[PDB]
């Protein structure tokens, strides 16, 4: 029912090797949980993935589709993004997400990023702006990559195969992100 990602597209876009060139696209896998007094309700209708299209970054395209999710404003939600690049500032993503979180205080956001989008001169301000708007931002580790493979990919029951250096790159990126976000 929910359309599943090609496995080579996954591997190519979520690779966290710092030397691989893959700026041209961003893949954003999302899920929404409704929190019903300590109880999480996570429905497949609120799960999917998006990439950039017509020059519009995937994060903005996620914001475009929030009305279609039909979230009840009387309820509390946690959205999680597994995203191949952390959000930018200069093409509007961090500021639109901040505005979204400020307008929708019934929604909380967790962003798990495979790599840091440092092509933007203001990338650190982007990450800090997301943190300060209440988003929990972190770097994807083995556990997250495996979850995404298992959840969003057309894997035909086949297990996640971690690429060489996955852990080393993830811990390195995590150090860099935690230094940016230190409070
Ligand atoms: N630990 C780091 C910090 C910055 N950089 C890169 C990201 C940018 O392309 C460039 C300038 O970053 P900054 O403005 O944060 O110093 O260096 C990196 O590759 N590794
Ligand atoms: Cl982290
Ligand atoms: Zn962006």
């Amino acid at each position: 029912l929910r359309y599943l990602m090609d496995p080579d597209t996954f591997t190519s876009n979520f690779n966290n090797d710092p030397l691989v060139l893959r700026r041209r696209q961003t893949y954003l896998c999302y899920e929404v949980e409704r929190l019903d007094n300590g109880t999480s309700v996570k429905m497949d209708q609120h799960m999917g993935f998006l990439c950039n299209e017509s020059g519009r970054h995937a994060e903005l395209r996620f914001l475009d589709l929030v009305p279609s999710l039909q979230l009840d404003p009387a309820q509390i939600y946690r959205v999680t993004w597994f995203i191949s690049w952390s959000p930018c500032f200069s093409w509007g993503c961090a500021g639109e997400v901040r505005a979204f979180l400020q307008e929708n205080t019934h929604v909380r956001l967790r962003i798990k990023a495979a790599r840091i989008y440092d092509y933007d001169p203001l990338y650190k301000e982007a990450l800090q702006m997301l943190r300060d708007a209440g988003a929990q931002v972190s770097i994807m580790t083995y556990d997250e990559f495996e979850y995404c493979w298992d959840t969003f990919v057309y894997r035909q029951g086949c297990p996640f195969q971690p690429w060489d250096g996955l852990e080393e790159h993830s811990q390195a990126l995590s150090g860099r992100l935690r230094a940016i976000l230190q409070l």
